[PDB]
């Protein structure tokens, strides 16, 4: 059943699933996991492990909860640090991040690899090089970056940036994107606490919608 | 096939499946029915019964339509009195109401016990103590009295509460709950015919989003 | 699995499934395909095949894309060519065009018979007689055409209609419906490129909703 079995949403797509949503795929130790599959974006294929649309969900949550993962598969979620460390462990997984603004703008970004340690590493941010994206650049700043919630401060800040800046996040001293962020509807007043890319609409303007996907290069 | 499948979303939770979403769950009987689980709310593992959220679905519905089930699993529903009576009729299940406002402002109330009872009673309410909530107990006042439609009037009153409050409910006289009436989109001048929680924002606010869910004791 | 499973989503509601979405059924040659059904519209049991609702998804797509479908299951899709044309080969399916305007108002258009020729034919129109509906007959004029994109032009028109039209259709020389056109939301100056129902609302309004549904007649 594992051995049969889909390993990613990329091995979805060559067997014939054409359309985005909720499939099973089953993890290297032969674990089943319900994931979200993109199969329409840039080629499809994408496991989706983050996904803001419509604020439902509160993403100001402690260590023990992005660990396991949170959320709704109707909705908005985090697919959980030890999965995405699962997915991205072995091999190549090619990032890619997908932004809407609430003028129906759509920005992206695309990184040549991505991987995130196990606990004892702290979720630790391993990035490749900057592809391309209209949003631009707002994560090679984060590389190497231990992961960070309010109740858990892993970051190089002498003060405690997830509580600062409403988040959680690879934070470094403190961000530069920070897409778990509150859900703040398009321009706020407070500084860089929504859901922020500073190279795309800034510290100042939460987006609509938020996609964050992995893909074997 | 049932032996050792899950009986209900607090299983399911306690084996690893953190996102709330649609999963199939065996029945008492062995029957298999796919419900909606809240893996977020309140330590997560509740069952859902009865959402809206938008307005989209008709819930101004017969007798029938309120015994099969109806609506999506997209959206709103009302899981259907055969199948809440199978869900509650072995094993003390508690109650949580959860109701959000145009604000979204979230309030709440849990009952120790809740049961529905079969068809030939009527789908009878068998409510256990209030435990607490934001919301207020606007549910005891309806313990013990049968399920009520448009067409079929079990109800305390004189003429037809369903018809007069729009709604489908275990009607006294009529009323201080009516959570399955007309998506009126918050205050409204007409008298309790919306979605309305006597004891929250009373007979004249229409909630945005109302859920009612069922976990184990 | 598939001599006993489900053929189609009426057998779906026949059998007890009375909430709508995305179920497996079993197409003649076995394949399983998961599909949207809608429960509610006409009594329910439609395989729905084409939806639109807010113009997340890209429609202006290319002749392999239509062949396999795209889209997500959580919104917009085209369930794809040669899907549908296994659904409406054998056993003959009603086709049905729920409509809705920027003001909330339903219309639709319901055929006796509705198919779809395989890829060799280029997905020809066969089509039976308009039966009844509010959005008026705007289908018949596309009867007994190919399947043209954007990529592949087998319209009657000596330039390109799905360039001109910026959609996907069964083009002549070139349209009275337009449905896979762009997401223009009501009133556009652009004539006849939105996703427009000339019977309906005419060249220059684009719907709201727009979904393309099958039942056994
Ligand atoms: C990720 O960040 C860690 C810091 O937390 C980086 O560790 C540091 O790596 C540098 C080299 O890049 C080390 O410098 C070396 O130190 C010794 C002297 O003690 C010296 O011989 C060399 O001249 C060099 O300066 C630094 O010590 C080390 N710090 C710690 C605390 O381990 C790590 O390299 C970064 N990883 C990546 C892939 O960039
Ligand atoms: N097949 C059902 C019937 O069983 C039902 O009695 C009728 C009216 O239902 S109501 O909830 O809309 O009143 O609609 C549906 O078509
Ligand atoms: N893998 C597909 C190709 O097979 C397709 O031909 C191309 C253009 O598609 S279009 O619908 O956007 O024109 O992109 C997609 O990534
Ligand atoms: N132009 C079509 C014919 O081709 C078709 O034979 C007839 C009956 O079709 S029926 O599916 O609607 O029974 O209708 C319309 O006249
Ligand atoms: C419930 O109601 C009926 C009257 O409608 C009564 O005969 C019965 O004893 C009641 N039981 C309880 C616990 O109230
Ligand atoms: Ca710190
Ligand atoms: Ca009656
Ligand atoms: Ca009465
Ligand atoms: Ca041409």
């Amino acid at each position: 059943p594992c051995l049969t079995g889909p390993r990613t949403c990329k091995d979805l797509l060559d067997r014939g699933h054409f359309l985005s949503g909720w499939h099973t795929i089953y993890l290297p130790d032969c674990r089943p996991l319900t994931v979200l599959c993109d199969m329409d974006t840039d080629g499809g294929g994408w496991t989706v492990f983050q996904r803001r649309v419509d604020g439902s969900v509160d993403f100001y949550r402690d260590w023990a909860t992005y660990k396991q993962g949170f959320g709704s598969r109707l909705g908005e979620f985090w697919l959980g640090n030890d999965n995405i460390h699962a997915l991205t462990a072995q091999g190549t997984s090619e990032l890619r991040v997908d932004l809407v603004d609430f003028e129906d703008n759509y920005q992206f970004a695309k990184y040549r690899s991505f991987k995130v340690a196990d606990e004892a590493e702290k979720y630790n941010l391993v990035l490749g090089a900057f592809v391309e994206g209209s949003a631009g650049d707002s994560l090679t700043f984060h590389n190497n970056q231990s992961f960070s919630t309010k109740d858990q401060d892993n970051d190089l800040n002498t003060g405690n940036c997830a509580v600062m800046f409403q988040g959680a996040w690879w934070y470094k001293n403190c961000h530069v994107s920070n897409l778990n962020g509150r859900y703040l509807r398009g321009t706020h007043g407070s500084f860089a606490n929504g859901i922020n890319w500073k190279s795309g609409k800034g510290y100042n303007y939460s987006y609509k919608v938020s996609e964050m996907k992995v893909r074997p290069a």
